[PDB]
């Protein structure tokens, strides 16, 4: 079975930035990939639609997915509030890596990040589970509205998301 492709359509201050297309590596991390896929489609009754990129740091990563507290302290997975680190097989190889945000070991929920640089120091600490395959330019636009603290200069909103099937 082919790896799922999913999308995020992103606004800045109500103005469309475009579409990010992500391949989820369900072959290597099936459980982590399925959580993200299901949060994109909303099929458990909750997910990413309408939530924000709440922490964006230039030359590091763009972080999103806290649809419960919208500030980096929340989120939940389709398995429960948190689920374990599935494996650390895939590595933070460069820009475009899609990886799980966490608050330490075995705290995956819904928050995720897209790298804008090789973040190798996160290897073995954050579960990588996909990669940008179209729309890296959009990711760079998101990055342009970040700051050193991560606070965004514009409201960055995932206005739609889903699975490309
Ligand atoms: C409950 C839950 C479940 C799943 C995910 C999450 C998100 C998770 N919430 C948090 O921890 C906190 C703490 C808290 C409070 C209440 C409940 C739970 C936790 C709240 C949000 C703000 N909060 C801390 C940070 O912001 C932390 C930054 C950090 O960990 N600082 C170290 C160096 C940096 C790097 O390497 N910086 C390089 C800078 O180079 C700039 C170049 N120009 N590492 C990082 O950011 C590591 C990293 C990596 C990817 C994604 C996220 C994160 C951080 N995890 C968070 O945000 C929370």
């Amino acid at each position: 079975n082919a790896n799922p492709l999913v999308y995020l359509d992103v606004d800045a201050n109500g103005k469309p930035l475009g579409r990010v297309v992500l391949e989820l590596k369900a072959d290597v991390v099936p459980k982590t990939a399925e959580n993200f896929r299901a949060l994109c489609t909303g099929e458990k009754g909750f997910g990413y639609k309408g939530s924000t990129f709440h922490r964006v740091i230039p030359s590091f990563m763009c972080q999103a997915g806290d649809f419960t507290n919208h500030n980096g302290t929340g989120g939940k997975s389709i398995y429960g509030s948190r689920f374990p680190d599935e494996n650390f097989t895939l590595k933070h190889v460069g820009p475009g890596v899609l990886s799980m945000a966490n608050a330490g070991p075995n705290t995956n929920g819904s928050q995720f990040f897209i790298c804008t640089i090789k973040t190798d120091w996160l290897d073995g600490k954050h579960v990588v589970f996909g990669h940008v395959i179209e729309g890296m330019d959009v990711v760079k636009k998101i990055e342009s509205f970040g700051s050193k603290s991560g606070r965004t200069s514009k409201k960055i909103v995932i206005t739609d998301c889903g699975q490309l099937s």
